[PDB]
């Protein structure tokens, strides 16, 4: 494809580098594309990267569809989603990119709307788990939303600022945090 | 001295400019030394940032020792800790060039030494607080350097990732999760 070769590249870059450093300049060229070939789809190099993070939010919560099953209560399912969000291939690879973005525009109109629901999306697979949890009785959470996000939040903390240890270490102390998180609700 | 101004006037650069638009040659002027100088001092921009880090390191230790008089027992220090993390990051100018250095460097090996004294030296905050926590029998945590490292990283997960909306829920939160994570502990 050609549109998906753009989403391609950028994605790589946007990993590897931040989202200030690439550019549409590089991008482009990179893909052995031009300039002008970027509007209905791609006008805005902020509406390029939003647009990818929409995809791996996709991808991500595809792939846990496919993997939550091997997990029955869902106190399962919460440490399952955690260690593997340390795994994965989406989304998560993106959050330093993501920080960048959040702070370097955060006085547009597309940042408080446009990618308002990207992260309700992103605390979605902790609201069902917790509140599935209600109904199949592990535990009772009274404000869902919060621990909700709170979780979400925490895990993307562990997930983030270790990327750079033992793989297996980072699995440990993921499951560690699950525990202990958990422990807490009950 | 010459040292400590190059710091100084270097903290100022990257604040007002961020990390990767200022020079060292600008430093260099500013600061009315020499690349000589600067070169001996600190080799590159890398390292002079990594030094102005660990002396903003010491201020927050020397800060949070004054400060935590206010929590006579260590539940209270781990909630103050946090929400100090919280609230006071908030209006932490730094803090931009900060991720902008961050995502500029957790990619390339070299910068990943000093770049780790240094965060052990931000979870050693945890360390004594869960440590004397112990002493007290505030609760029993026979994996202390563990838990550590993840109340590090998940309360800084909380403080980047939450980054949307008012400044009072978030500390709402933040309180929100030292209770139930302190409570998964007993
Ligand atoms: N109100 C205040 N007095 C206040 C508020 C917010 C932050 C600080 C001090 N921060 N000092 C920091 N953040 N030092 N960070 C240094 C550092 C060095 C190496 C790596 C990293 C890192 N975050 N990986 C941080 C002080």
């Amino acid at each position: 494809n050609l549109k998906d070769k753009i989403l391609g590249v950028a994605k790589e870059l946007f990993i590897k580098n931040g989202y200030n450093a690439t550019t549409t300049g590089e991008i482009v060229k990179l893909s052995e594309s031009s300039k002008g070939n970027l509007y209905y789809h791609f006008k805005t190099k902020e509406n390029l990267f939003l647009e990818i993070l929409n995809i791996e939010e996709s991808k991500w919560q595809e792939q846990w569809k496919k993997e939550q099953i091997k997990a029955k209560t869902n106190r399962e399912k919460f440490y399952l989603y955690n260690e593997l969000s340390l795994t994965t291939e989406y989304y998560y690879p993106l959050q330093n990119a993501i920080i960048e973005f959040y702070t370097e525009y955060y006085k547009t109109n597309s940042i408080n709307e446009k990618m308002n629901k990207l992260e309700n999306k992103y605390i979605d697979a902790y609201h069902v788990i917790f509140k599935e949890g209600n109904l199949n009785g592990e535990w009772s959470i009274n404000d869902v939303n919060a621990v909700s996000k709170i979780a979400a939040n925490a895990v993307n903390g562990i997930v983030t600022f270790t990327h750079e240890q033992n793989i297996n270490e980072r699995i440990k102390l993921m499951n560690k945090f699950s525990q202990i998180f958990l422990n807490g609700l009950s």
